[PDB]
């Protein structure tokens, strides 16, 4: 909820 | 590249 990724 | 972030 306000960070990025991709997981 | 090919990863994401944000730093
Ligand atoms: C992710 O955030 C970046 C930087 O602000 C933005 O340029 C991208 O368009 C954004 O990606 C989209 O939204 C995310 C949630 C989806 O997983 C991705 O596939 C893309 O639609
Ligand atoms: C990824 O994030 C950068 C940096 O902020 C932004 O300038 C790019 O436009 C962003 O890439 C897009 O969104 C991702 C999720 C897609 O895989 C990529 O093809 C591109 O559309
Ligand atoms: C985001 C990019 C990635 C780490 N290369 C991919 O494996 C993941 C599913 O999406
Ligand atoms: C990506 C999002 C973030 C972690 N909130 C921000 O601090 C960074 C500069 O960009």
């Amino acid at each position: 909820x306000x960070n990025x990724x991709y997981x």
